[PDB]
Formats: structure tokens, C-alpha cells, sequence
């Protein structure tokens, strides 16, 4: 974002009466009392969604953050408030991003408060590792990343974006409430901060959707994705073996592949991209023959003859970010906004029980859920013991990452034993 780009100042003129209508970012930064630009484009913001922290200041000043924290600066003086800000941001962001992006609905006080807890300069590295520096300490004159900032007092080279520059009519609440009923306005700064981030997420990940953007690996992305593939193949293979459906309706990703390539079923594909806003209405999408597979195809009510994987947006993890209207922004390689988990969608189904099935050739493993020829015969062999434990690990990884599994009520693993 060029510092010579124009900044629309109308939103700031109640806190800053007389502000010039003609204003560049260069001038704004100077007026703020201060790494080419502190402010960033929407495109840069979207790439760094994991770093978004909503931030509002209301006038003694109340500072609100999308973390829910409200701090009062006078109430405590800025030299202690800034220490809290560093700690809060470090703990929130250390496992998410290499920076912070303050998401604003700027009316003035937030921008003029930055001088009191922000320092800027050349891009730097941490004193104790190779990560970029996000904090500065006036005590030791050293720099740190989010992981090594304990006892640091200033945020260093933060980034920020004013949502009000995107072309809105009306105030924050009126624009936020058009899309979301989950964040109230309790007239605390943190409430505005949360609404501001929520509006931003909606505009960039619900209204618009860019699946070309890739996001760095920050956790168990790869293990989770491999487990999801392993579980999908297991559950679908077993379902076809147990109930011998003549046809399978695979509803979802237009680029989906047969997950059980050696199955005898008639495999029919139906295209549906991830629904970012509201769950798909089954009436519109639609199938009573055979079985329907909804692998991360979120519908309002699944048919009774279904196999389902549905992401639970309430799960707490470094991959799952708070979203809009109860939804969550799941960032795993790509960013997927996901409508809120709704248990009523599974009323026609039941939870899929854990099991391990294998027809491959054959501490000792004892388990009622190791469905193998050797267990049928009384003693699980080493190979299938090894594979059972690896599958169980993958199964638990995918559950812990927030995915939930559902199946037609007639599904019975007892029917798999006679495949041997
Ligand atoms: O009234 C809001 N916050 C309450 C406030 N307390 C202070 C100071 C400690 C005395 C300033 S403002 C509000 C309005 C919109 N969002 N929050
Ligand atoms: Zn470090
Ligand atoms: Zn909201
Ligand atoms: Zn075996």
C-alpha cells in the first residue's frame, strides 16, 4: 500500500474535528506521531488473516480487542497498559502468525493511541531466534518475536487496516448486523473490536472467496489431512461392504475422486463448492437409492441414507479462527469459512462409531473394534495390530481437529465380520 494513497477522513472527524479531507497515509502516519507502510492492502490483510486483531478505543480511554479484553488507560497509566498489550498479543498470536494486523473501524482515538504502545523502524529479527521481531523492550533495548517477548513493553512494526476505507454506508453496528446475529453491542470497546473483525471476515471470506491463496503450515495440517483421507476411505469402504448399496451419490467438491476406487458400486458425482455463508438447503441440492456421501458438504438436513463428515465450528485450535454469525474460518492450506455447526442437521442419522476394518493379508492387541480375520479367529496379528493403532491415532487426530462423523442409522459393524 503506497503511503501516497489517499485516506478517507470523514470517519475520523468527530474525534478529530477539522481533519483535512485531503489526506495520504504518509500524512496520517505523521499525525499519529510516527516496513514501507503501517497500513496494508486488503490483499495483504487476507494473506495474514491469522494475524487479525480487532481493535477499538472509546473515549480516560477504554481499549477493546477482539480477544474480549478491555483495558482502561488513564484505569492504569500507559506504561503498564502497554505491558499488558504485549503479553496479550504474544499469547494470542504466537502459534498463529509472525505479525499482528490491527483491524479498525477508525473514528480517531484508536489511531492516536498507537504512539503510546507502538514503536516502528526497520524490519528486525528476534534476539533469541530467527523469527521476525514483533515487540521491543525499552529496558534492554532488544527485540523479540511473539514467543520470546516476556517482559517486553512495546509492540513493534504492527500492521493495520481501516475497514471504513472499503466503502460502507452507515455505522459499524448497522453493517455488521446485516450479516451476523451472534455479536451483540454491549457498549464496550471489545464489542466494537469483535464486530469490526467479524465484518472484515465476512467481506473477505464469506461475500468473497479466494481459494488460490495459500497459508503457511503452523500445526498438524498435514497429519490432519492424511487422517481425513484415511478415515474417508475406511468408512466408505466399510459402508459399501456392509450394506451393499448399488449406487453412491458423492455430493461436494467438483474435483472429488472416488475414495474407494475398487468398490463395485455405481459412483455418481454431484458438484457443490464449499458453502461459505449458509448451509446448503437439501431441497435445492437434490438420491433415495443407495447411499449419499457428504464429505464436508454442509447441508441444513442430511437425508437418512447418508454418510457425513461435518466440521464442528466450535472446536478450539490454532487452525480454526472465530468467524461470522457463528461460523468459523478454518485455515488449513486454504481458508474455508464454515457455517455454524448445527446438531439438528443430523436428526436423521447417528454418530459413526469408531472401528477398524481390514481385509488385507495377515503388547498384543485386544479389541472388539479391530474387525479383521485374525481377530475373528481369536488373536490379532502384529500387522493388523500395528495398523489398528495407526488408524486409531489418525481417527483421534481428525476428531480433535474438529471433524464429526455421522451415518445412516442401520449401519452395523457386526455385518462386516461375514466379509471374512
Ligand atoms: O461506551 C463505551 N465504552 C465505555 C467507556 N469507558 C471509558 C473510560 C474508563 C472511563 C471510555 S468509553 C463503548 C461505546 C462503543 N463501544 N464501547
Ligand atoms: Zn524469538
Ligand atoms: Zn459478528
Ligand atoms: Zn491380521
Amino acid at each position: 500500500l503506497s503511503v501516497d494513497t489517499k485516506f478517507k477522513t470523514e470517519g475520523l472527524c468527530v474525534d478529530i474535528p477539522g481533519i483535512p479531507k485531503d489526506m495520504t497515509y504518509r500524512r496520517l502516519i505523521s499525525m499519529m506521531g510516527f516496513y514501507p507502510n503501517m497500513f496494508i492492502t486488503r490483499e495483504e490483510a487476507i494473506r495474514h488473516v491469522r494475524a487479525w486483531i480487532g481493535f477499538d478505543v472509546e473515549g480516560p480511554l477504554q481499549l477493546g480487542f477482539s480477544t474480549g479484553v478491555n483495558l482502561v488507560a488513564v484505569g492504569l497509566p500507559w506504561n503498564v497498559v502497554r505491558i499488558k498489550i504485549v503479553q496479550m498479543l504474544s499469547d494470542t498470536l504466537k502459534n498463529l502468525s509472525d505479525r499482528v494486523v490491527f483491524v479498525l473501524w477508525a473514528h480517531g482515538f484508536e489511531l492516536t493511541s498507537m504512539k503510546y504502545f507502538v514503536k516502528i523502524g526497520p524490519e528486525r529479527t528476534c534476539c533469541l531466534c530467527d523469527r521476525r521481531a514483533t515487540c521491543f523492550s525499552t529496558a534492554s533495548d532488544t527485540y523479540a518475536c511473539w514467543h520470546h517477548s516476556i517482559g517486553f513493553d512495546y509492540v513493534y512494526n504492527p500492521f493495520m487496516i481501516d475497514v471504513q476505507q472499503w466503502g460502507f454506508t452507515g455505522n459499524l453496528q448497522s453493517n455488521h448486523d446485516l450479516y451476523c446475529q451472534v455479536h451483540g453491542n454491549a457498549h464496550v470497546a471489545s464489542c466494537d473490536a469483535i464486530m469490526t473483525r467479524c465484518l472484515a471476515v465476512h467481506e473477505c471470506f464469506v461475500k468473497r472467496v479466494d481459494w488460490t491463496i495459500e497459508y503457511p503450515i503452523i500445526g498438524d495440517e498435514l497429519k490432519i489431512n492424511a487422517a481425513c483421507r484415511k478415515v474417508q476411505h475406511m468408512v466408505v469402504k466399510a459402508a459399501l461392504l456392509a450394506d451393499k448399496f448399488p449406487v453412491l451419490h458423492d455430493i461436494g467438491n467438483p474435483k472429488a475422486i472416488k475414495c474407494v476406487p475398487q468398490a463395485d458400486v455405481e459412483w455418481k458425482f454431484y458438484d457443490a463448492q464449499p458453502c461459505s455463508d449458509k448451509a446448503y438447503k437439501i431441497e435445492e441440492l437434490f438420491f433415495t437409492d443407495g447411499v449419499c456421501l457428504f464429505w464436508n458438504c454442509n447441508v441444513d438436513r442430511y437425508p437418512a441414507n447418508s454418510i457425513v463428515c461435518r466440521f464442528d465450528t466450535r472446536v478450539l485450535s490454532n487452525l480454526n479462527l472465530p468467524g461470522c454469525d457463528g461460523g468459523s474460518l478454518y485455515v488449513n492450506k486454504h481458508a474455508f469459512h464454515t457455517p455454524a455447526f448445527d446438531k439438528s442437521a443430523f436428526v436423521n442419522l447417528k454418530q459413526l462409531p469408531f472401528f477398524y476394518y481390514s481385509d488385507s493379508p495377515c503388547v498384543p492387541l485386544k479389541s472388539a473394534t479391530c474387525i479383521t480375520r485374525c481377530n475373528l479367529g481369536g488373536a490379532v496379528c502384529r500387522h493388523h495390530a500395528n495398523e489398528y493403532r495407526l488408524y486409531l491415532d489418525a481417527y483421534n487426530m481428525m476428531i480433535s481437529a474438529g471433524f464429526s462423523l455421522w451415518v445412516y442409522k442401520q449401519f452395523d459393524t457386526y455385518n462386516l465380520w461375514n466379509t471374512f
